[PDB]
């Protein structure tokens, strides 16, 4: 899967429907997966670089593959 | 959904009913979604700015929405 | 319900049946909902003054309701 | 000395003189008291609960005494 | 249930079976709840004082009870 | 020196005489080491447990002695 | 099981099917155990020094032993 | 003083004159205050957004007021 | 200088002379270096092992060198 | 000044004579700047990527000049 967005997480977001939304770099994507909810909050938290990797690179995007340095 | 009330949690309650209430800025809401529990914790713990999404922006009213920064 | 307690988390303790024990204050209690004990335990690391309100106010007795500070 | 402002600290600021500015509540204080950079910043890191207290209590007015909670 | 052992954690280990083992003072010990896991680490990461009681107290032997102070 | 109060910083606080104040137990006392000022609000922030050990054991009483643990 | 590296946890990731990776010493390795993934997060955000056996010991191979030093 | 620019820091380092360098979005600036060092690493460390004023608002600049939130 | 012990630090003590007095292992031994007042409490707080080099190798003996891991 | 090592701070050391001695990588080295003590600790102890630049690139090489990731 190629990279779309690396950069500090600027901010994370609950949704209604019990997805994750997060923002990076100038993009806004969301992910389904229950597991990184906690996972990129500490990220946030913690200042940490991540790496979103989806072929659904632009706003409103879905993802489930991250890298976190 | 519109926003409710932005600003850093003064206190959070674990309710006998399992939901989850928060305070933040003159509002007294709750949520039901079980994975919010850690996530609001965490973000009273850290100091960090939330805004609460909700059309019941009145004590007692409920959210899912909710945005870290 | 009742306030019973004030103060910081001196201790806490896994039991055997699962249920997990906290000494606030003067009080030894314990509670039997499992998002508690991570809650708990974070505010015992971090500081936070808590208040249990429960109306079995004696030790061992249980509570569920909790408010961090 | 009264108190002037209880709250979380919104933001910190370095100065040109070398001052330290903070912004709990509804005021904008200042304070040149060194010692006192780090363990505001550490307060707003923590989400601590602030009082400042000093008689010059108006945006701009400084402050030496700070209660952390 | 008698002590067992008291100290720092010395290290932790994921087991094959999905077990637990910790290290403190000069005993390895076990458990199988799922829910110790994240909090034994946790004490491991900030250095807290925990109390392992356990009649199996040896090497290899297992255990579900610990306060952590 | 003999203990005079063990437990948790309940507060602590900057004073205009660049002194700081502790409230321990039921105890507040005060110090004039300046080193002691980050070392007790790291103390406060992790929820360690203290011994100030003070020939003036009343309230407004100083010390310079202090066990972290 | 063998020793495979041992390290600092220099990246992790979160992939597609809900395995995660982490990348220690000079090895990319995988793990399909639920559990692990806030606990090597954490090591990775204390700078906990790792060790990991298994006997698929090369980029790509799957473990499910980690010793948290 | 002007903003110069505003975000969270993407690294920082210390120079053999002593001073002290940070990059905030697409600028590299550096400061000579030395109380700033500590502050301005926590900032990084706990993912703080800033705001630096300077009307060197160019690579190799200095500046010495930061806004930290 | 001779390994004097290894492991980690069990409690802290600033004294009223200034020094600083640490248990670690079974010897209880003090350091008259400013710095290493802060390195030493941010060692107990995070869990670190550290080593303490010293040819005083008893009880009351005093240390300068100290490695962190 | 040339990279010399890029890596995780493997351990750091209080020597006799006040300097501060990191291992990165497979090279140990000493800086005398009393300032990059808690810095590299705090380094360390957060788990962040250092790249440290000097000509004298060998063990017991001095340096001044380091990068926080
Ligand atoms: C676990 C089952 N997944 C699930 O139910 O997901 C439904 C939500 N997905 C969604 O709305 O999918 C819409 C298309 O976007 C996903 C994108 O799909 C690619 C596809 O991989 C390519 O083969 C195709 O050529 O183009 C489409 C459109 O770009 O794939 C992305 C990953 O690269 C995202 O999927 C990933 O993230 C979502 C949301 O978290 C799910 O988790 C997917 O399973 C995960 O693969 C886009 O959402
Ligand atoms: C998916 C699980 N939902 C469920 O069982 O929720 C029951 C708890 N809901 C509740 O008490 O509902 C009372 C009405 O309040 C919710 C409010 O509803 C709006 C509605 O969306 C509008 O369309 C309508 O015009 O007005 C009503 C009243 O204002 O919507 C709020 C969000 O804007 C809150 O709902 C949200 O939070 C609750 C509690 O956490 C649930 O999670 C809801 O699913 C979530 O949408 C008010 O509770
Ligand atoms: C929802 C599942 N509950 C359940 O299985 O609870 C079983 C463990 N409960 C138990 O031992 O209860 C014994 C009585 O003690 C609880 C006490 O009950 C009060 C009651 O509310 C009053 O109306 C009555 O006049 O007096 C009794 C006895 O004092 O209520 C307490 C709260 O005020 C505690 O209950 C709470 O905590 C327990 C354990 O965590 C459960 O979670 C309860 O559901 C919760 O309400 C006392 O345990
Ligand atoms: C360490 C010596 N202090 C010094 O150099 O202070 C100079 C900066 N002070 C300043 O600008 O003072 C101007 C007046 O404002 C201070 C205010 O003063 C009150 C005074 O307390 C009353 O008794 C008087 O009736 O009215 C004046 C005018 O309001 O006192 C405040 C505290 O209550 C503030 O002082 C405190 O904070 C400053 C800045 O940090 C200094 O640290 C003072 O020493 C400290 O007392 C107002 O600045
Ligand atoms: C949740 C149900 N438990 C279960 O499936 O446990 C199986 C793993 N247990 C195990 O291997 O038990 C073997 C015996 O060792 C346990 C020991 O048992 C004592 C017993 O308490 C005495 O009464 C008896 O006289 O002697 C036996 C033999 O020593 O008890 C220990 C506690 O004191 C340990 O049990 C505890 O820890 C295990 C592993 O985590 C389970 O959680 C047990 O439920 C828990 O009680 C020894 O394992
Ligand atoms: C090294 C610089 N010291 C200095 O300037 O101290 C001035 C502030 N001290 C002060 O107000 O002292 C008043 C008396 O109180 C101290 C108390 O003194 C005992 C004394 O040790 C006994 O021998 C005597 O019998 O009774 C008196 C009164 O009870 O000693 C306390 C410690 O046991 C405190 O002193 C300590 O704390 C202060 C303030 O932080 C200084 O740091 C002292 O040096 C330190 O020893 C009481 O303040
Ligand atoms: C929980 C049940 N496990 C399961 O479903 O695992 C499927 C994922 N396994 C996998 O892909 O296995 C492929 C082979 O690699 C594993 C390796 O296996 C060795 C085996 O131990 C030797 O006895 C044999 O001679 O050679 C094979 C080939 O290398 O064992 C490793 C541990 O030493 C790894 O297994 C471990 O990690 C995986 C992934 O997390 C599972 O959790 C396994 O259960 C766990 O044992 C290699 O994956
Ligand atoms: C504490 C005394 N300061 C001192 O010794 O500083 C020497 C380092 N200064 C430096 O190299 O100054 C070069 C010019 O750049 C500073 C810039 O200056 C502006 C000035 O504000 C305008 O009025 C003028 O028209 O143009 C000049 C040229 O740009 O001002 C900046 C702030 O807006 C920076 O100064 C600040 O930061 C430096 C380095 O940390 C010092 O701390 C200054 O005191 C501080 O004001 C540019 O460095
Ligand atoms: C630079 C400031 N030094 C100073 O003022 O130190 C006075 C405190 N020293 C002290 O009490 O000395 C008592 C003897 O103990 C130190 C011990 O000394 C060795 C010596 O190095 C050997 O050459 C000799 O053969 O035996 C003596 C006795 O064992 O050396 C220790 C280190 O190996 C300790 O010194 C170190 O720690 C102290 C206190 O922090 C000072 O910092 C010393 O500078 C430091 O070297 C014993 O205190
Ligand atoms: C602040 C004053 N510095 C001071 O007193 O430093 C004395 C300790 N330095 C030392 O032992 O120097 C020995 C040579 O090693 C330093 C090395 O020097 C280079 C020099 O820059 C080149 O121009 C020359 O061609 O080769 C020599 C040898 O390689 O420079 C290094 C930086 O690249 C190190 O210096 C830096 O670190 C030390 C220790 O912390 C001092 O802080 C220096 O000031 C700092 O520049 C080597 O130590």
């Amino acid at each position: 899967t190629p990279d779309c967005v690396t950069g500090k997480v600027e901010y994370t977001k609950y949704n209604d429907d019990d997805t994750f939304t997060v923002k990076v770099g100038d993009k806004e994507l969301f992910t389904n997966r229950w597991n990184l909810q906690s996972l990129l909050l500490s990220a946030q938290i913690t200042g940490m670089t991540v790496t979103i990797k989806t072929n659904a690179c632009h706003n409103g995007g879905g993802f489930s593959e991250v890298i976190f340095r």
